[PDB]
């Protein structure tokens, strides 16, 4: 619990 999550692939339009 901390390091931030890795955003998915191809940021929402």
């Amino acid at each position: 619990l901390g390091q931030q999550q890795p955003f998915p692939p191809q940021q929402p339009y």
